[PDB]
This record gives C-alpha cells, sequence and structure tokens, in this order.
C-alpha cells in the first residue's frame, strides 16, 4: 500500500491512541505537522472528534497507513 514518506499535512488517518482505559483505538486523526528533525518522522496529530488537548506528537508504527485520505 501507501508509504510513510507520502504522509503530509492535512491527511486524514487512524492513529493509535490508549484511551482512559489502557486499551488501543484507532480513532481517525488529522495530520497537523510532520517534523523530520530527529532523523525519524514524528507527526503532531489532532484526534478527531476528541478536544484539541488531546493532541499528540506520533512516530509511523501508529498510523494506519492502509486507510488515508489525502488533502
Amino acid at each position: 500500500m501507501a508509504e510513510v514518506g507520502e504522509i503530509i499535512e492535512g491527511c486524514r488517518l487512524p492513529v493509535l491512541r490508549r484511551n482512559q482505559d489502557n486499551e488501543d483505538e484507532w480513532p481517525l486523526a488529522e495530520i497537523l505537522s510532520v517534523k523530520d528533525i530527529s532523523g525519524r518522522k514524528l507527526f503532531y496529530v489532532h484526534y478527531i472528534d476528541f478536544n484539541k488537548r488531546l493532541d499528540e506528537w506520533v512516530t509511523h508504527e501508529r498510523l494506519d497507513l492502509k486507510k488515508i485520505q489525502f488533502p
């Protein structure tokens, strides 16, 4: 399928969050920013219909690249 380097700001896709019970959920999220300074890619995401206070920086292993929407 699609690849990590194709991810850009505005993309929407499922991202792994741990919920208040410590369980894995993959809510849809929007890519706000892509940072490539560490040598690896870091993604700042907004979980859709969640408060802005729950926005997170995540790595590629938490992206579901099999179900992407591009802007």
